[PDB]
C-alpha cells in the first residue's frame, strides 16, 4: 500500500459508537470533518482491523480499500478516505444510517421492539430495493467481480432508504473449497452448481439475489428454517428451492423463480433485472443508476 489523495488526516475523524463486527474488525459510526467538498462534516462508517489480525490480514484490509477506489456507483457503498499512517488503520465509508438490510427488515416485523412505527415494505418499495440491489450488482459484474456473499445482511440501507451493496464481497479463494462449503460463504444463499462443484459466477450471484428477495418478502426469516446445513445442501442440489412467504407479491415471486432456475444459463443477468423493473421506479433512478449511465456499455 502507498498513500495518495485518498489519505485523510486522523484528527478529522471522530468516532461515536460501535456498529458491529465487519469482516476485518469493529465498524464504528463517526463524523468526518471536511472530507467531501461542499460539506463541513459527513456521517461516516469507519472500518477497523482488530488486534488479533496478522500483518497479512492488516495488508488485506488496506487492499480492500484500494479496490473500492475504482468504484463510483450510487448503488455500491462508497469509500470516502483512508487513514494509513500509524495504527490503528482506518477505512472511512459513506455511513448507511439504516444499517444492514437484514436488521432493517427485522425492525419492520409486527413484534419488533425496535419498530420505527412504519408499515412493512410496500410492493413499490420492494421493487425499488430490487432494482437498486440489481443495479449495484450489475456494476460489480461489469467491474468483473463475483460477489459470492450476496445476502440481506451484506446490503446496506441509506438515510433516504436507498439500498446499496456493502462491498465487492471479498473472500480468500480457499473458502470456495468443499471443506468450507459443506465457512465464511453462506450455504443457504448458494446456487446448486456452487454447492456441487464450487462454481461461483455472476449467475450464482443471481441465485443469491433471489434469496435476498425472499428475505425482503419474509422480512428476513432464515432461509430453509427447520432444515440443517446438510439438509439444505441436498434439498437445493436435487432441484429444490424456497417456498413463497405468506401473501408475497406475485411479481416478486416471478423474480425469485427466474433466479432459482437450476440451469445457470436460464437465469437473468443483473442488467436484465433492472431492465425488467425500470419503468416504475423513482424519477431519480435514471439520474443515479449504472444502468442508465454512459459507463453501461
Ligand atoms: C447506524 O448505521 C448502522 C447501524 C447498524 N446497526 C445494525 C443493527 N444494530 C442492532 C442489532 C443493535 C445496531 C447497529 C449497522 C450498520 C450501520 N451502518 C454501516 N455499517 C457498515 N458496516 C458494518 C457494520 C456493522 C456490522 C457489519 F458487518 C458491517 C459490515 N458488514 O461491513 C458500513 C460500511 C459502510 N457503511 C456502513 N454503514
Amino acid at each position: 500500500y502507498v498513500p495518495d489523495e485518498w489519505e485523510v488526516s486522523r484528527e478529522k475523524i471522530t468516532l461515536l459508537r460501535e456498529l458491529g463486527q465487519g469482516s476485518f474488525g469493529m465498524v464504528y459510526e463517526g463524523n468526518a470533518r471536511d472530507i467531501i467538498k461542499g460539506e463541513a462534516e459527513t456521517r461516516v462508517a469507519v472500518k477497523t482491523v482488530n488486534e488479533s489480525a496478522s500483518l497479512r490480514e492488516r495488508i488485506e484490509f488496506l487492499n480492500e480499500a484500494s479496490v473500492m477506489k475504482g468504484f463510483t456507483c450510487h448503488h455500491v457503498v462508497r469509500l470516502l478516505g483512508v487513514v494509513s499512517k500509524g495504527q490503528p488503520t482506518l477505512v472511512v465509508m459513506e455511513l448507511m444510517a439504516h444499517g444492514d438490510l437484514k436488521s432493517y427488515l427485522r425492525s419492520l416485523r409486527p413484534e419488533a421492539e425496535n419498530n420505527p412505527g412504519r408499515p412493512p415494505p410496500t410492493l413499490q418499495e420492494m421493487i425499488q430495493m430490487a432494482a437498486e440491489i440489481a443495479d449495484g450488482m450489475a456494476y460489480l459484474n461489469a467491474k468483473k467481480f463475483v460477489h459470492r456473499n450476496l445476502a440481506a445482511r451484506n446490503c446496506m440501507v441509506a438515510h433516504d432508504f436507498t439500498v446499496k451493496i456493502g462491498d465487492f464481497g471479498m473472500t480468500r479463494d480457499i473458502y470456495e473449497t468443499d471443506y468450507y462449503r459443506k465457512g465464511l460463504l453462506p450455504v443457504r444463499w448458494m446456487a446448486p452448481e456452487s454447492l456441487k462443484d464450487g462454481v461461483f459466477t455472476t449467475s450464482s450471484d443471481m441465485w443469491s439475489f433471489g434469496v435476498v428477495l425472499w428475505e425482503i418478502t419474509s422480512l428476513a426469516e432464515q432461509p430453509y428454517q427447520g432444515l440443517s446445513n446438510e439438509q439444505v445442501l441436498k434439498f437445493v442440489m436435487d432441484g429444490g428451492y424456497l417456498d413463497q412467504p405468506d401473501n408475497c407479491p406475485e411479481r416478486v415471486t416471478d423474480l425469485m423463480r427466474m433466479c432459482w432456475q437450476f440451469n445457470p444459463n436460464m437465469r437473468p443477468t443483473f442488467l436484465e433485472i433492472v431492465n425488467l423493473l425500470k419503468d416504475d421506479l423513482h424519477p431519480s433512478f435514471p439520474e443515479v443508476s449504472f444502468f442508465h449511465s454512459e459507463e453501461n456499455k
